[PDB]
């Protein structure tokens, strides 16, 4: 529902087309759902926006 900073715990690479890459250490914004584990996330590195599995990351 809110927003929240996340710190990527893994590196990931986007491979669905909506979903967005990021590296371990990344801090992410995302908006956290209760639907699943696919959360619409933006890079504060890239100015990106994308979804993320949530299971990749941690708050910060």
């Amino acid at each position: 529902g809110g927003v929240t900073t996340f710190v990527a715990l893994y590196d990931y690479e986007s491979w669905i087309e909506t979903d967005l890459s990021f590296k371990k250490g990344e801090r992410l914004q995302i908006v956290n759902n209760t639907e699943g584990n696919w959360w619409l996330a933006h890079s504060v590195t890239t100015g990106r926006t994308g979804y993320i599995p949530s299971n990749y990351v941690a708050p910060s």
